[PDB]
């Protein structure tokens, strides 16, 4: 199955990417060496809704799952809608270990309705 996802380590500064799937690199047009060690906010750009970004920030803080749809950008500046799902991962002791983020490319929710 095709699967776009990245894994970050929130126990390192600014929650860097430590793994990115091959399909994620295909979707975003970045190479792995460009991405490792970066926060995934590099996919955002001028048309990204800051109110939606704030929902993600809150979800990270509370370590809760969240799904939002937002505009992201490829390396070449192509805009794509991203139905983005964030999932905390905990170790056996219940301590946060990783976050996984999964991206689905498509305008699933029409933008006029998303605007509401
Ligand atoms: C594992 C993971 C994957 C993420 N994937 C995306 C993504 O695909 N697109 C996106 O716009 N933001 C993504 N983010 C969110 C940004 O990295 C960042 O958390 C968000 O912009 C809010 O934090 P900031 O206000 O410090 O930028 C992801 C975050 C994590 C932890």
């Amino acid at each position: 199955m095709e699967k776009n996802f990245v894994i970050s380590d929130p126990r390192l500064p600014d929650n860097p990417i430590i793994f990115a799937s091959d399909s994620f690199l295909e979707l975003t047009e970045y190479s792995r060496e460009e991405i490792l060690g970066r926060n995934c906010r590099f996919l955002q750009g001028p048309e990204t809704d800051q109110a939606t970004v704030q929902k993600i920030r809150d979800a990270i803080r509370d370590q809760r799952e969240i799904t939002v749809q937002l505009i992201n950008y490829t390396k070449s500046g192509k805009k794509f809608w991203n139905l983005f799902h964030l999932q905390p991962m905990r170790d056996q002791k219940g301590e946060l270990q990783y976050f996984i983020g999964v991206q689905l490319d498509g305008e699933f929710i029409p933008n006029p309705l998303l605007g509401l």
